[PDB]
C-alpha cells in the first residue's frame, strides 16, 4: 500500500512555492532561503507507523503518525495544525486544518518520481522528487 513511497527522496522541480508560503503567510524573508534550498524527503515505517523527514540546510522537521489517524504537528513555517494522512486513489494524502483553514499535501508516484502538490487558497505548487539509492 504505502511501499513504493518509501526510502530517501530528493528535490529536482518545483512550481509556484513561492505562490504557496506567500498564501501561508510566511515572510519575505524566509520564502527567499526556502526558494534555492534541495530538501531531502525520507519516508520511513514500522509496522502500522510511517515517519516523514524534511532535511535542508534551513528547516529540518519530522512527523510520526498511523494513516488515517489525526495527530498535532507543527509545521516548518510554524503552524499549529491538526493532521492526517491517509492513501486515496494510490496517493499520500496529508490535511492540515487550523483556524477554520485548510491545506493538502498530496504524493503521487508517476514514472518512478514522487509528486508532491501543495494547494491553500488558490495557490497550487508541485514539487518533483527523485529517488535517492
Ligand atoms: C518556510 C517553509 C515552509 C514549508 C512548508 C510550508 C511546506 C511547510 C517548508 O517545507 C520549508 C522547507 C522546505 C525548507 C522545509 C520551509
Amino acid at each position: 500500500m504505502v511501499d513504493a513511497f518509501l526510502g530517501t527522496w530528493k528535490l529536482v522541480d518545483s512550481k509556484n512555492f513561492d505562490d504557496y508560503m506567500k498564501s501561508l503567510g510566511v515572510g519575505f524573508a524566509t520564502r527567499q532561503v526556502a526558494s534555492m534550498t534541495k530538501p531531502t524527503t525520507i519516508i520511513e515505517k514500522n509496522g502500522d507507523i510511517l515517519t516523514l523527514k524534511t532535511h535542508s540546510t534551513f528547516k529540518n522537521t519530522e512527523i510520526s503518525f498511523k494513516l488515517g489517524v489525526e495527530f498535532d504537528e507543527t509545521t516548518a513555517d510554524d503552524r499549529k495544525v491538526k493532521s492526517i494522512v491517509t492513501l486515496d486513489g494510490g496517493k499520500l494524502v496529508h490535511l492540515q486544518k487550523w483556524d477554520g483553514q485548510e491545506t493538502t499535501l498530496v504524493r503521487e508516484l508517476i514514472d518512478g518520481k514522487l509528486i508532491l502538490t501543495l494547494t491553500h487558497g488558490t495557490a497550487v505548487c508541485t514539487r518533483t522528487y527523485e529517488k535517492e539509492a
